[PDB]
């Protein structure tokens, strides 16, 4: 029955969700204060003492907000055409056919520590044999399952929460952001499981000859990576405000039917991929509203479709400006795509003011580093919160000291209400402090002599000298 208007989108149906979490997983590692500056679980609503702020369902009014603008304009019909072709072909050379997938391995792909999403809401372990769904959850399992073999349609209803991360205090003492999340129910996320986990497979096997890199490894990965990017003359390394709210659903079908065409049961996939792009309906509370533009995340092969979203936007700008075929693109450049995150290389004379316009003219909002600048050399170049950093043994990502610190002062545990509370006894975390050595070994020992001491301190409530850490991360 309801109508009207919520954060700009047209209100729907009452809304089931439960209310907004009040609470965050992190915690001190020490009671210490902190340095000033540092970054801090984001905002947790009224009962937050560290600030006075609005409530939670503002916050998240202000993130809707830019999924009711207008959209960009789609880039000319025939760069589309030949960019999606060529994208598609360059998959069909390269992916392992898959096997469709099992309701059982679609059942055990999903992750058992989150909720179910509508109509439950329950955590996914608590009707969860080790084998099997059961209970509520089985019903709702078993149901979209039939729905899927049935090629039959169902409108998935997301789940909308705001992410508990830690920020930049700005977002928390100044203007308070927290970033939306949309939470899928249990029976979507089945469908979608079994109808794309085999492409989704396919492309995690290839992520280092083909420029979707979902599923590789810093550390064993990104040297050969960072090795292929290299081979070519210009690097650049855009980066994307609001890419999700910003995305346009027709784009996002262009993806969605390269990742159908491209999987086993493509007749019951489509289906899927039409129910996942159809205008979304999205529980807020007091409303479920009608989403009809940007990306709708949880999917879960989401990040998929968006680096594949992705991969289609850059390269059409590349084509519309150089003229080249994207095919030849692609010949003459390395792309790496990473949902938002974007590094592309290339032997190309490409008009960096062209690009940039026509990345803004599609609804994108490029932004690089204080239009988009290009260099020479991949030295320093961003890829995830690495920097590019190659030397007389070769190419790595490097984590920034920023991060490095930043992980010494939290941890994650159960969550709670205030986020300086220390957990009491351990502690329980030596890989995280291995791991952090090793990042902390890459920026040499001055640095990594002072992360050794944080590292043992807190370790006291085997600490390698720096060589040889140096040498088991980069090559070991
Ligand atoms: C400090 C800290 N880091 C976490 N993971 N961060 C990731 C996590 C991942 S993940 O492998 O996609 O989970 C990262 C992956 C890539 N990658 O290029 O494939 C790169 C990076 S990055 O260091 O360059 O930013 C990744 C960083 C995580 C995420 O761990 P989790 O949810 O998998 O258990 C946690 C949470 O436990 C955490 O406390
Ligand atoms: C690039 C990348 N990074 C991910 N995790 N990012 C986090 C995620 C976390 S998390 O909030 O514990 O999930 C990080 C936590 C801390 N921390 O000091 O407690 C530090 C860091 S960091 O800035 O040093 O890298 C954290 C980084 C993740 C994990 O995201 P997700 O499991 O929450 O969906 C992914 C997922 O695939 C990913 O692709």
């Amino acid at each position: 029955r309801p109508s009207g208007t919520y954060a700009g989108l047209p209100i729907a149906d009452y809304g089931d969700a439960p209310p907004l979490s009040t609470k965050t997983m992190f915690w001190r590692t020490s009671p210490e204060k902190l340095p000033p500056g540092a970054w801090e679980p984001a905002y947790l609503g009224s009962k937050d003492e560290r600030v006075d702020g609005p409530s939670l369902q503002q916050v998240m009014r202000d993130q809707l907000k830019p999924y009711s603008e207008p959209r960009g304009l789609l880039p000319p019909q025939e760069i589309l055409d030949a960019v999606c072709d060529a994208i598609e072909n360059r998959l069909e050379n390269t992916l392992e056919p898959q096997k469709p997938w099992t309701f059982k391995k679609a059942c055990e792909s999903l992750d058992k520590n989150t909720s179910s999403g509508y109509p439950y809401h329950k955590q996914k372990s608590k009707d969860w044999t080790g084998s099997a769904f059961i209970g509520d959850l089985g019903d709702q399992a078993t149901h979209a399952n039939n729905m899927y073999e049935m090629g039959k349609s169902m409108r998935p209803i997301y789940t909308a929460a705001l992410k508990d991360e830690l920020v930049k205090p700005d977002k928390i003492y100044g203007k308070i952001k927290k970033r939306l999340l949309w939470g899928s129910d249990l029976g979507t996320m089945i469908r979608a499981a079994r109808a794309f986990g085999p492409f989704c497979d396919a492309l995690k096997e290839t992520c280092i000859f083909n420029p979707i890199r979902v599923g590789m490894s810093m550390n064993e990965d990104g040297p050969f990576i960072f090795a292929r990017h290299a081979n070519f003359r210009y690097h650049m390394d855009a980066d994307y405000t609001r890419w999700d709210s910003t995305q346009q659903r027709a784009i996002l079908k262009r993806a969605g039917d390269i990742m159908v065409r491209l999987s086993p049961e493509p007749d019951l996939a489509r289906v899927v991929m039409d129910d996942l792009l159809a205008p979304s309906l999205l529980d807020v509370g007091d409303y479920k509203i009608v989403v009809e533009e940007g990306l709708p995340s949880g999917c879960p092969c989401t990040t998929q479709l968006n680096s594949l979203a992705h991969w289609i936007l850059t390269l059409c700008a590349m084509v519309e400006v150089t003229r080249v075929d994207p095919d030849i693109v692609m010949q003459e450049s390395e792309f790496s795509f990473y949902g938002d995150d974007e590094v592309v290389s290339t032997n190309l004379e490409l008009d960096m003011v062209k690009y940039t316009m026509a990345l803004r003219r599609y609804g994108l909002l490029p932004t690089r580093a204080d239009p988009l600048e290009r260099r020479q050399t991949l030295q320093g170049i961003s890829f995830l919160r690495r920097a590019i950093v190659g030397d007389q043994f070769g190419w790595y990502g490097r984590l920034d000291r920023a991060s490095i610190d930043r992980q010494l002062l939290w941890t994650k545990g159960p969550n709670h209400q205030n986020p300086f509370e220390t957990l009491p006894g351990h502690a329980q975390r030596p890989s995280q402090l291995m791991a952090l050595l090793g990042e902390a070994a890459m920026h040499g020992e001055k640095y990594y002599r002072t992360v050794a001491s944080r590292v043992s301190k807190e370790a006291a409530q085997v600490v390698p000298r720096h060589r040889s850490v140096l040498r088991w991360v980069r090559f070991g």
